[PDB]
């Protein structure tokens, strides 16, 4: 069964982007399941939504009393060293708030780490449905 684990926020880099302190160590964590649009991408630069993402996960973390990191059951970090994580704000998961709130996509998602894919897919639909943000 999946378990959170309390962890502190450093820093928010990105929509999908923070840096934590996760069991006394400062690490970079990869929000799972999640494209957001970006700020710091590699080829476009900002692209539309990108600002917003970026400030509704800073805004959901940094003003949480309580942060957790879920591990799913796969791979727990990247190619390039980050944690593979669900994110949760007193209770809330970031990843499906930013889903829901039509501020990111659902991600080409890999077995085995996809245990909320279909929650996130019914917010994705939602979000669609009412034409929210990267919907509209």
């Amino acid at each position: 069964k999946l378990h959170k684990e309390p962890a502190t926020l450093i820093k928010a880099i990105d929509g999908d982007t923070l840096k934590l302190m996760y069991k006394g160590q400062p690490m970079t964590f990869r929000l799972l399941l999640v494209d957001t649009p970006e700020t710091k991408h590699p080829k476009k630069g900002v692209e539309k939504y990108g600002p917003e993402a970026s400030a509704f996960t800073k805004k959901m973390v940094e003003n949480a009393k309580k942060v957790e990191v879920e591990f799913d059951k796969g791979q727990r970090t990247d190619k390039y060293g980050r944690g593979l994580a669900y994110i949760y704000a007193d209770g809330k998961m970031v990843n499906e708030a930013l889903v829901r709130q039509g501020l990111a996509k659902v991600a080409y998602v890999y077995k085995p780490n996809n245990t909320h894919e279909q929650h996130l897919r019914k917010s994705e639909a939602q979000a669609k449905k009412e034409k929210l943000n990267i919907w509209s």
